């Protein structure tokens, strides 16, 4: 997990939250084998968004490519624990939006946090997704961890290739969703990459 020094950042970092302020979670992977979370406040933009290696390699391969698209390899530097620390650090009695509530509930239960309260904004899967395009052409560059081919199955049978499902533009994309435009106020990072990512291969000397 985290260090002392990375503990005290991160509480520091996230009392940048508004504790009332409309707050959309959405998860990839499972919630017993997250990989990516995102929390994120509209009206002021901020976010928290970080990843986790999965432990049930079977099922996030199927995951890889049939949501998200992330290469297992890309998640071995990730920062570990942030998922636990995190939650345990978000305000009392929070309230969060969510497409689908059932996933974030198991998450929030299994970390001791039934105060916070979740509403599910249940909207159909294509109207939830009207503004992906938009979304993907503005924000892409918020999160580079899809690189894989993602395909899904049809309505009537066969499958597609379809843009990935990243968990930070899945919550920009369903406030669009929500208020009819893509005109969302700037998203900024809560967190350092610094404490998101380890430290990484040392750069080559070219
Ligand atoms: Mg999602
Ligand atoms: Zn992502």
């Amino acid at each position: 997990g985290l260090t002392y020094s990375q503990t005290m950042e991160l509480k520091d970092s996230m009392l940048q939250l508004d504790p009332n302020a409309k707050t959309w979670i959405d998860i990839e992977g499972r919630p017993e084998d997250p990989v990516e979370i995102a929390i994120y406040q509209p009206n002021n933009g901020q976010y928290i968004h970080f990843y986790r290696e999965p432990t049930d390699i079977k099922q996030f391969k199927q995951d890889s490519k049939h949501s998200h698209g992330i290469d297992i390899q890309d998640l071995f530097s990730v920062q570990p624990g942030l998922t636990s620390a995190v939650i345990e650090s978000l305000p009392k009695n929070m309230v969060l939006s969510c497409q689908g509530a059932d996933d974030i509930r198991k998450l929030l239960d299994s970390q001791n946090r039934r105060d916070i309260k979740l509403i599910d904004v249940s909207m159909q899967k294509d109207d939830a997704r009207k503004f992906e395009d938009k979304i993907w052409d503005e924000y892409k560059h918020l999160c580079r961890m899809h690189t894989g081919i993602v395909t899904q199955k049809k309505k009537r049978g066969g499958k597609e290739e379809v843009t990935p499902h990243c968990a930070l533009l899945d919550c920009l994309m369903f406030e669009a969703a929500v208020i009819g435009s893509p005109q969302i106020p700037t998203p900024r990072p809560v967190l350092s990459r610094d404490l998101v990512f380890r430290t990484g291969p040392p750069r080559v000397v070219l």
